[PDB]
């Protein structure tokens, strides 16, 4: 079972990056979605 | 059929997103690399 | 009305980046979502 | 309550995503900057 030790700090930073990226994309969609469609 | 105008607000928000992505990727990749690399040749 | 000229190539690259980033995040969610929840 | 193990597959896919993000941001930011900057001092 291949697995990787990490501290809570590193896992938190990974989680935060994914969350913030999604939030950013959703923010952009709120501007550009209606242009992609018309 | 080949050229577009983009509104200022949309361009501003895109540039801000890309800048923030970049700052985030750079930090995250550096800390992942340094934490997982536990033995390094001097 | 402040606006910015660009060619189809540049707009396509912007669109592709946003689409590919979303796809990547959705891909990661298909692995990590059940860990975030339990 | 302070340390974790991450499975190999999840780590692999995260690293791949970050690498791909980075390659994409670098390219996109460079072409945006160069296209919008239309006058440059020699
Ligand atoms: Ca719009
Ligand atoms: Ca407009
Ligand atoms: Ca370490
Ligand atoms: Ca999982
Ligand atoms: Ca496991
Ligand atoms: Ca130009």
């Amino acid at each position: 079972e291949e697995k990787y030790y990490m501290d809570a700090d590193l896992l938190r930073e990974i989680k935060q990056h994914l969350k913030q990226q999604q939030e950013g994309l959703s923010h952009l969609m709120s501007i550009i979605k209606d242009d992609l469609e018309d």
